[PDB]
């Protein structure tokens, strides 16, 4: 029919999918701590392990979509599988193996969904795909803004009208019906727009490969769940992945991909900072920020700590037209990040009563997410001048980011915000210095970049 | 004889002039504070006012040499005049007006000396005026290394075998015989190499203009001494020079020199940091650094605080071959300066007994002088794509650097190093952050400099 309409339909189902995902993510760490009983260094570790799993998932899921089931049918199967993930997260049980399974299913289902939705935009436009992708990208941010703005307060609201359960589970149900929404959306527009796109979708579904792909999926859910439950297992598996990427690198001309080596170590650093906002900045928000947001000197409104993360896509959309108006922008990325961290770093020496900051979150997220904005060029074709080595590197860096968040973990018997503030600002300051170390590294590695050219 | 020997003589007489000068500088703030009774916020202001004067002096002096007296005879005359400056500084009196005159004389005499020695370096080579000038720069650094290592130690030694005066005046006498040394050098070589160079030096010396410039020079010493002694005077004329450069800029195609504007405001900041090392870091060294230097883990040796500043040219020599082996190099400069300030910033939370660091000076100074090195592109030809506006902004920034240095001034009645440590590391840490803002400014202003091209 057109390329814009199927770019539309794929961007819509994308949008609702991410709605579900990020709504879920903000609440997931606060859940592991506040409703489940987890201390915060387990909370970080489990979340980061599940994060790395999630980030490194679309490798296999993509290969399954491209060459085994259809790209569309795989994308759909992902959609169903995560409708079921959130569905699980919705049953009111305080048993971790249940939640851990639910997270396992989201890992599997996500690996099946997103490389294939992205792949379909990519097939819809043959070039203009980058514009397409940026448009695509913005769909993401909008969905996730609303999701994150929404889900915590559903939990808040419900935890207020009823006792502790659901509340959280209500929110996870919101996620679920977000996925479901995106699915009805997809059907109608299924044939409406999607029509031509995929490769092994041109022939009828090989039910043995469907079977075996399902079986292996459930297995992956169990494997995931045993990675999440047992910290030491996950840590070993991450470490193995580490010695693996070091293998691939140390046996893989020298100037261009010692430049590539440097590039992905700098990728890893960047992701550690990025991981900081699910985890350490989240707990600092929960523990040390006046949730009363005043526009000096009005009142409204009053944050729910989780909602702070919505400032991320918000600022992205906000700064997206401004930037509309050369690996030196890594340097800039890192520098601006450094300054975000220093903003939280001096969340202490100004506007403090123990629990006080508020605007520290806003400007922090501006600086940080701006940094993210100036590095949307970390595709691997950009260390070309291999999906595996870098994707695993990057997953490994999600987990690592969780352990750094653990460099600022607070005891559960320590509830005096007056004493927890220092711990968080100490982390944040040494990250800000780290981000400047990293800016130095970037700018210093730019001579190798025009010795290759 | 050859152009290499006349580059040789001008570099030799240069080296010794700079010898006298920097021996004097290190010792000058410690003098105003320890032997004179000045508190450090006066010591900072007075030394910084003298600094700005010194830096903008070579304007008049360069033109006097080019267009009124000879370039050779003006350089020489500058030399005599600073023989007399340091000579003055050596007479043992605690008289403020006395010293201030001595400094006035150093200003006059410098303005006559350095622009002309440098000018004739530039006539000796007719593109390897660049090779010549970097060699020249190295001659400078080595000389100032000798003096900075020597004179403080003289001051200590003589202050030990005799009572309070000389010690210091002894050190300044050392400077004076440094100038005198360089002068004998020049005599011999007077005719030997220097021979041809200058414009109004080809005809016999016009004694009306000799008499009138000497007279105006005496005046320059009185105007100087009164700008230094009375702090408020200096601050008024500094302010005046301020409204002047702000004028000239904002009534003085727009994109390239709004970029030039940005470039010189970052030069201005840069000079503030660099001034931090005569001042706040010097006092910090004198007050909160274990002067016993240990190379893990024997004893040798034991510093004199002033001698710490010798680390500046030392590292320059040490790292200048390293760099032997793109105004983003301004960005990098700022970033590296930044971690220098963070090294001193966490000179406390590391290695502390009250008065403790030692290596902090070394690594900090390593970092600073690396930054200085990587920004040798602050020629005014680098904001072409104006001697005055840039020079005056730059002097004004010497003084400003003095007032920031003052953001860490300590009461004279406060001698508990345990309390003086925080004041200094707080200055230093937030300078480091400011320096990351400047890294961000520079990288951010690089699109303007590729729109000029
Ligand atoms: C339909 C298109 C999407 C439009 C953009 C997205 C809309 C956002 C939906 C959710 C936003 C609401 O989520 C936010 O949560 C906090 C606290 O939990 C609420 O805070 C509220 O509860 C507390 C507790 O009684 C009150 O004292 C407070 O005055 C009140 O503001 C806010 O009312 C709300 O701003
Ligand atoms: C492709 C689609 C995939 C969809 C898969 C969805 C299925 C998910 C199943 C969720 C059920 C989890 O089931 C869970 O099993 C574990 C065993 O490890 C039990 O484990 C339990 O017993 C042991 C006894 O020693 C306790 O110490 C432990 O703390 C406790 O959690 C849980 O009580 C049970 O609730
Ligand atoms: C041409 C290149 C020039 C670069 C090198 C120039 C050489 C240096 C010139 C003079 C060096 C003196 O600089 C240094 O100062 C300190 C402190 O006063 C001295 O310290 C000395 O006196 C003190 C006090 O009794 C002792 O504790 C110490 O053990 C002893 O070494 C050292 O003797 C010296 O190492
Ligand atoms: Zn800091």
């Amino acid at each position: 029919v057109s390329k814009t309409h199927s770019f539309m339909t794929v961007s819509l189902i994308e949008l609702w999918e991410r709605f579900g995902y990020y709504g879920m993510q903000a609440l997931i760490v606060y859940f592991m701590v506040q409703r489940l009983g987890f201390d915060d260094s387990r909370a970080n570790l489990v979340w980061s392990a599940c994060a790395a799993l999630i980030y490194v998932s679309p490798a296999i899921g993509g290969w399954v979509g491209d060459k085994i089931l259809g790209t569309k049918r795989t994308m759909l199967l992902g959609a169903g599988i995560l409708s079921v993930g959130y569905a699980l997260m919705t049953v009111p049980t305080e048993n971790t193996w249940f939640m851990f399974s639910a997270l396992g299913v989201i890992v599997v289902g996500n690996g099946l969904f997103k490389p294939n939705a992205g792949n379909l935009v990519r097939k819809i436009y043959e070039s203009k795909i980058d514009s397409a992708f940026t448009i695509y990208y913005m769909a993401v941010n909008v969905g996730s803004t609303f999701s994150m703005l929404l889900t915590p307060w559903i939990k808040d609201y419900v935890n207020a009208q009823y006792g502790n359960e659901f509340g959280w589970h209500a929110a996870f149900a919101v996620c679920c019906v977000g996925i479901l929404v995106g699915l009805g959306n997809y059907a109608l527009m299924h044939k409406s727009l999607a029509n031509y796109g995929s490769e092994p979708d041109t022939r009828p579904v090989n039910k043995k490969s469907l079977a075996i792909v399902l079986a292996l999926a459930a297995l992956s859910v169990v494997a995931s769940a045993i990675i999440l439950e047992y910290e030491d297992v996950a840590r070993v598996f991450v470490y193995a992945a580490g010695v693996a990427v070091l293998g691939i690198f140390f046996h893989l001309e020298r100037a261009g991909l010692i430049a590539a080596l440097i590039l992905t170590v700098q990728t890893v650093f960047f992701f550690i900072f990025y991981q900081q906002m699910s985890t350490s900045l989240a707990l600092f928000a929960l523990r040390n920020v006046d949730w009363d947001f005043q526009v000096f000197g009005t009142h409204l409104w009053t944050w729910s700590p989780a909602q702070f993360q919505a400032l991320n896509p918000i600022w992205i959309m906000v700064l997206s037209p401004v930037l509309a108006w050369i690996a030196a922008k890594f340097a800039l990325g890192f520098a601006v990040v450094a300054i975000g961290f220093f903003i939280y770093g001096f969340a202490g020496q100004f506007a403090v009563n123990g629990k006080t900051s508020s605007w520290v979150m806003i400007w922090g997220y501006a600086s940080y997410s701006l940094g993210e904005l100036l590095v949307s060029g970390l595709g691997l074709a950009m260390i070309a001048r291999m999906m595996g080595a870098y994707f695993v590197a990057s997953g490994i860096s999600q987990y690592l980011g969780g352990v750094v968040a653990n460099f600022a973990s607070v005891p559960q018997d320590l509830v005096d915000p007056l004493q927890t503030l220092p711990v968080y600002t100490n982390l944040f300051n040494k990250l800000g210095v780290a981000a400047v170390v990293c800016t130095i590294i970037a700018l210093a590695v730019l001579p190798l970049m025009r010795r290759l050219t």
